[PDB]
């Protein structure tokens, strides 16, 4: 290609792209213009391209590499509906995405046509003088942050950090020192009003401050408990969102200190002032607290997150009730990749294309999208690329007409070839719209001996669906790329789940049967095989794992493979033991099934919702004292 | 041995016990008499022998048994301190005690002394029409319950069941089932005003009145968030002791309605003028428990006595075997508090005295494993000295006690003082990961490598003398042999990395850690083979998950040393973080603490949180 207009920034960060596309040997005028998001127009080898804001050259570029391989002529108009949008991705679950895998991000957020890559963070960054917050856990520098924002910056792209100034510090609190405890309200809280905690967040501040952002996110989600433990103790019983209110209060001036413009979660004032204390709901704001929120409304954005509904106007809805407090808001989506091992880009898609209708309803003005890792980061970083792709297409153009056709641009596959990454959450009687039905995890994670889960299994459907799913999965692994390790994962986690989803409902038949052959085949050979793939598949994650994470967290899927793998080793020398005479009985298998859960009882299919891996493991104690 | 006075009930009870002590050829005339608990005398294979209580036939047995292998002449007298002693083992931590070993558990205490059994199940024991409460737990059949009762009255042994009726049931309420939640406050309690919650009660006891005993401990203690949870949210702020006097009337309630009698934890009357009058009523219905486990002085003791007596004068003494910090219990510091708690319950007239064997954060420790601090006890009541404990604790077992305390020797550092409790390094070493030793600044390898070393051999040794027992010191043996190169092996790891010892790294990675790997499934067997005798199945699976993972992660540090060593990693980014102390709580002249939950000695990372 030959450009004109551009600068040497942008020539460099054109040069990086090269990784990811090939640009036409054509002729392109590049300039700034108000008057489109994205315009490329022309014919004949010569183009005209404009953007309004610097980063969506980058978007118009991969739009012109995927019209001209059709076309030669060119009409493209596009006018984004948000002022931003973010990605965020999710490092406090175990999985700190590392420096190399932040570039790639990177790069392709902003083909997409992203203006905003976010971390969350809750211990997970280096603060000065508290030696305990994110130890082993592989906390960024200061310098890997700056590293990290300074290569967005290479593409326009702005950094905001995503961070915890209440609840949500659990893997910091955990640590038993003074200086720590003394900080604590109760569970994962701080304890508001306590000098130590205000220098605490001052430290927050104070290394964030060392970024070029003054953008920040600074949590205050899910603090159900909030002055209700050693916060009661010490002042008894008060208004809570009042409370609520004098926190914020204390951390806004902080950031004001630092220059920091800030952005909420928004639950806690719908969960504090709501009949039942749920999000989801209408509010009565008590007169003192309302004259306390309308000063503090205008000094932060709140953030309405919701990654669930199927229609527009159940989001409508819950905007509505955010209008009583304020009306500077944002909307939080969903890229569904905190379910276990396997992401759900179908539901993320169903849940986006009705979320995008309530924002633009409501004149949102940014979408961040979010990548949760829930309970230890087992689901790949790069898993929820189609995701990414869908909310960039909803933004940019209102369909997702071009989705397949720019995904393949920006990564080589066909929007529908990624999606099949979820196939080990697709069983085929599900409905589209349900969420957090993970069978990737539990039928993993399951005891053999003790499979609590197995009223949810359907294995006349389920093992077919998974043994297919493997072949499938190979398939798109061979031709993924830099994104094969992805495939290869699920192909492998496929593959398994096709015999595991019942053999532990198969030693049952065959006790209850007397069939000791089949009892012993499956102790000697079945098992031994099944503690072969799991090996294969810890190896395959691992190199997943390195691939794109820090090797901090790590430990924690070394410890739950670990014991699966000693759990199935158990199963195979109780067998041995009854099949040696030496047990009139094995206890375990006399214990009859109940359903682990009814929370889709009233739905006509059999698998659910489990994501706790302490509780898939095991019905025993094992986080308790 | 001929004997005259006996009973068919008492013959039997000495057939049985003829598995444990060795009656020497004497005529023996037995009667009951009020005297003295226990009076023995008598000379040239003639003796006379009186009991109060018809159980202290059997320690009666005991004490002869033992003289006559010293002298000919006897002339026995004990007054015992205490109206009951009884021994409560811990059923709801994974470990629930199996049939076979709550026989052999009630034949030891009835030859030491003891009047009273107990177990302690908040949700292990079956409730008719609650399918979820002790599912997979091995929860305690009724007819197993009166099989184990039924037995200890074999003895003339009393059952008390000690069990939950309001927090504590932390492995009930987590079942996502309709049925479970809406018996739910928060965390691990139960919703008060809920009238589900009282079904579930009046079934506790429907299940509980199938025994002979009508005597309970119904727990009771002051859980913090009791009222702040759902219960807030459905009725709003209320005086949290208040509820909990509102929840006990219920309860208390209800065991009248079985003709229960009841003992719980003094913890909510501890300490609004309505909550006062409240209280004051209710502890007239109940007998209050004051637990200490901890105190190393009389004067302590003794203060807590004084406040209690503020509140009331209806109470029990609970004391500790310790059994609840890992793999290894600590009899030595058992007996350090024994003597000072006996003491100062002799000075405020405490009429009954439990011990406690409870099994913290798994159950990992044998629940033999603390006889001597059971005979401690006994002696304490009977004699108020343990001047007698070895002869008598050999009579019953064939150890002396102390070879019997060697079982300790995991947790006996020798820098510490002995005086300071929980300090539990047969756990944390063990469980503690290799690449990321969290846990390395309290390792003092100069010292501990050989103690633990030297331990092992011990241990081996006192193996070969115990008999039915050996089981226990096999075990340790083997923690011990591990400990001993594992307490620093995470720390030779990291200098030989700093110092680019590459053959060093090698040599750990290639020889030692997988040798490491065979020592701790030596080590599993053995565990395994100590649960399956002592306990049910179910529970082993926590510790098969656990030493499972632990496994893996040695497997983990050989292949990054490996990955490493192949040039194709920079830097072992585990081994560049700077070790902090894990606590501060003993922060000191030696460098030991205690760490008792799993979760936190394996990984500074997530592992139970969402
Ligand atoms: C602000 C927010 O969404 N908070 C939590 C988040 O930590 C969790 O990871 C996510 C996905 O389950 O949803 C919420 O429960
Ligand atoms: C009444 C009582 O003793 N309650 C607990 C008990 O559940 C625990 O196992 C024990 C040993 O640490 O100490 C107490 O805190």
């Amino acid at each position: 290609v030959r450009f004109t207009g551009l600068s040497l920034k942008q020539t460099q960060a054109i040069e990086v792209l090269k990784g990811h596309i090939s640009l036409p040997d054509v002729e392109v005028a590049v300039t700034q213009s108000d008057q489109a998001s994205i315009s490329i127009e022309g014919e004949e080898g010569h183009y005209q391209l404009t953007y309004r804001k610097p980063h969506q050259l980058y978007r118009a570029l991969s739009l012109l590499v995927t019209v001209l391989a059709e076309a030669d002529k060119v009409e493209i108009e596009e006018q984004a509906a948000y002022e931003d949008l973010a990605y965020m991705v999710d490092c406090s679950r175990n999985a700190v995405l590392n420096v190399a895998s932040a570039k790639q991000m990177i790069e392709i957020l902003a083909l997409m046509g992203y203006s905003t890559f976010e971390l969350y963070m809750e211990d997970t960054y280096q603060i000065e003088g508290q030696p305990y917050f994110g130890y082993f856990r592989g906390a960024y520098s200061a310098e890997e942050l700056q590293e990290i924002e300074a290569y967005a910056q290479q593409f326009d792209v702005t950094f905001v950090p995503c961070i915890q100034t209440l609840a949500h510090l659990s893997a910091f609190v955990k640590w038993g020192v003074k200086e720590v405890q003394e900080l604590r309200d109760v569970e994962d809280i701080l304890l508001i009003g306590e000098e130590k905690v205000y220098d605490l967040i001052d430290g927050m501040f104070a290394t964030l401050s060392k970024l070029k952002t003054r953008k920040v996110n600074i949590g205050m989600d899910e603090a159900h408990l909030v002055g209700l433990g050693r916060y009661l103790i010490l002042n008894g019983v008060v208004d809570r969102s009042l409370l609520m209110c004098q926190h914020l209060e204390r951390v806004l001036d902080i950031a004001d200190k630092y220059g920091f413009h800030c952005q909420m979660w928004s639950d806690m004032f719908f969960k504090l002032m709501s009949a039942d204390g749920q999000y989801d709901r209408d509010v009565e704001i008590p007169e003192e607290t309302r004259v306390y929120l309308d000063r503090l409304k205008d000094r932060v954005t709140l953030v309405y997150w919701d990654y669930y509904q199927d229609s527009e106007e159940k989001y409508n809805r819950n905007f509505r009730n955010h209008h009583k407090i304020s009306h500077d808001l944002a909307f939080a989506g969903g890229a569904w990749k905190w379910i276990g091992f396997t992401p759900h880009n179908h539901f993320s898609r169903l849940v986006a294309i009705e979320a995008n209708k309530a924002c633009r309803a409501n004149q949102i003005k940014e979408v961040i999208v979010t990548g949760w890792g829930d309970n230890g980061g087992e689901t790949a970083q790069f898993s929820i690329l189609p995701s990414l792709q869908i909310w960039a297409e909803l933004s940019y153009r209102n369909d997702l007409d071009g989705l397949s056709a720019h995904f393949k641009t920006n990564t080589g596959l066909t929007v529908e070839d990624f999606m099949q990454i979820d196939l080990a959450n697709l069983l085929p009687d599900l409905p589209g719209n349900l969420s957090g039905i993970n069978p990737n995890r539990y039928v993993f994670y399951q005891d053999i001996l003790c499979p609590i889960l197995d009223q949810h299994m359907t294995p006349e459907q389920d093992k077919p669906h998974f043994a297919q799913a493997a072949e499938t999965l190979a398939n798109i692994k061979e031709k993924a790329g830099n994104y094969a390790y992805l495939f290869e994962t699920q192909a492998q986690l496929n593959a398994i789940l096709s015999s595991k989803v019942d053999v532990g409902r198969r030693i049952r038949q065959a006790y209850q049967a007397d069939d000791k052959e089949s009892l012993q085949q499956i102790a000697r050979q079945e098992l031994p095989e099944l503690r072969s793939q799991i090996e294969d598949f810890h190896a395959l994650f691992s190199h997943q794992w390195l691939k794109e994470n820090k090797v901090f967290g790590l430990d924690t899927v070394d410890i739950r493979m670990g014991g699966l793998l000693q759990r199935i080793k158990r199963a195979e020398s109780r067998i041995e033991v009854y099949l040696a005479g030496q047990l009139d009985r094995i206890d375990e298998l006399e214990v009859e099934i109940l359903p682990f859960t009814d929370f889709y009882a009233d739905k006509d299919f059999a698998a659910t919702t489990a994501n706790q891996w302490h509780t898939i493991a095991t019905a025993s104690t094992i986080y308790t004292t």
